This record gives C-alpha cells, structure tokens and sequence, in this order.
C-alpha cells in the first residue's frame, strides 16, 4: 500500500501504483555510475488500451514493466511518449518497439537522444518546441514549460484526474538537492516551475521523475532547491 521507495525494489522488478481512477505510476530501480535510484513514470487508461509516459529505465526493467501490467491491468499498451532524452525516460524504447508500442517524443528529445547514444522514439510530437505550449495526446495534454532538468523536459497533465506528472523537472518533497543537474538549466528551471503551476493550478496529485508523489507544493520545493543548489 505505501509508495514503493528505493530499497524496497530491486533493480529488475516493477511496481505499479494507483494514483487515481485509470492512473497509476509504474516504479522501477537502476544502477548508475555506482549508486541505485528509484525513478517513476505513468500509465494512463486510454479505453480499453493504455497510454504509457516513459519507460522504466533499462531495457529488462521496461520488459518487466510490460509484464506487470499485464498481470496487474490486462490491457495492451498501445502508445507510449517519453518525456526527456535521458536513459530514465528513454531506455526501453526499443523493448517496447518490439512490443508493438508506437513510441514518441518531441524532435528535441529524439535529437538529444540520438546524440547521446541512447534509444530514439519512432514518432515526433511537434507542436511543442515553445515554452507554454501544450498539445493533446489521448487522455493527457502534454506541456513544454521551458528548460528545467532539460532543456527538451515536458510534463504530463490527465485532465480527467487533475493528476500533474512533472517528470524530471519536479522533485520529490524529501530532495535535498536538484538531482542529476548535467544536462539542467538552473537559472531558466525555476521559471519553468513556475509556468507549470500558473498553467496547472487545479493539480491535485503531482508526480515527480524520482520519489514519492505528492501535491501542488512539490513544485514550490522543487523551485526552491533548484535555487539554492545554483545559489
Ligand atoms: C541522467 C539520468 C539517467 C540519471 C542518472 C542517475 C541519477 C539521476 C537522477 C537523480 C534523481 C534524484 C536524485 C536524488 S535528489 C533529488 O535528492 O538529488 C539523484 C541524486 N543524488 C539523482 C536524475 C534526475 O534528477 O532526474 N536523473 C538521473
Ligand atoms: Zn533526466
Ligand atoms: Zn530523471
């Protein structure tokens, strides 16, 4: 029952969360130069399929996804969209193509993950590239708010919900700092923040990339800490 943290899932296995009617997050562990994390994304009931927002961080931890879902929800997935071009959003992309899920992305995002060498969603969502635009996507509305964790993050807003994925670019209340910053824009990231929370004031759950998901005041915290590690 308790949201699943970062010792008590080990690297390999998935865990779904329920977050509202026909919204879960799906939660899984990874290595990383030495230390493991937790990191989230989310699944969204679109009919009698589903809508996937990024993968599960690796190539078994994403096959392992697929799996839990089925077990656990039993309808297919359909689409997926990652919502930055790091491994945490990306890697899984061809498991999941493989899976028969259309994936996609902003072309920034397929652009900054090619370059990196990581795995490249099929589809390009355009309608995205200025800070404040939102397009739909099934039952979600994606959101650019501007260069944050990464210059390419986007958000995910479920309407029907008022359940607010902020990715990589919202953190968890408990974060002391800003995360993995390498690729981050701190001086633009609070502004970002704060178009999010003007353009989604009726939010009520809001998910962060990593940890545990709470409500509207993970993006104040988030601004917060992102100003004091620049500072
Ligand atoms: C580039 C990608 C693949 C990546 C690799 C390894 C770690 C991360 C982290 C991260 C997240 C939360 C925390 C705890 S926190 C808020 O308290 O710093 C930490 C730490 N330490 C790192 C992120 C992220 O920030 O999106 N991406 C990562
Ligand atoms: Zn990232
Ligand atoms: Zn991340």
């Amino acid at each position: 029952g308790e949201y699943p943290t970062v010792n008590e899932i080990p690297v390999g296995e998935v865990r779904l969360y329920q977050i509202a009617d026909g919204v879960w997050s799906h939660i899984a562990t990874q290595s990383f130069d030495g230390a493991v994390y937790p990191s989230n994304g989310l699944i969204v009931r679109d009919g009698d399929e589903l809508l996937l927002i990024d993968t599960a961080w690796g190539a078994k931890n994403t096959a392992a996804l697929l799996a839990e879902i089925e077990k656990q929800i039993g309808l297919p997935v359909t689409r997926a969209v990652s919502t930055h071009f790091h491994d945490d959003r990306v890697g899984g992309v061809d498991v999941l193509r493989a899976a028969g899920v259309a994936t996609y992305a902003s072309p920034s995002t397929r652009r900054l993950a090619e370059a990196e060498g990581n795995e490249i969603p099929t589809h390009s969502l355009e309608g995205l590239s200025s800070s404040g635009d939102a397009v739909r996507f099934g039952p979600v509305e994606l959101f650019y708010p501007g260069a944050a964790h990464s210059t390419d993050n986007l958000v995910v807003y479920v309407p029907s919900a008022n359940v607010l994925y902020g990715g990589c670019a919202v953190h968890e209340l408990s974060s002391t700092s800003a995360g993995n910053v390498a690729d981050a824009d701190l001086a633009e990231w609070p502004t970002s923040v704060e178009r999010i929370q003007k353009h989604y004031p009726e939010a009520e759950v809001v998910i962060p990339g990593h940890g545990l998901p709470g409500g509207l005041d993970l993006l104040q915290h988030t601004a917060n800490v992102v100003k004091a590690h620049k500072n």
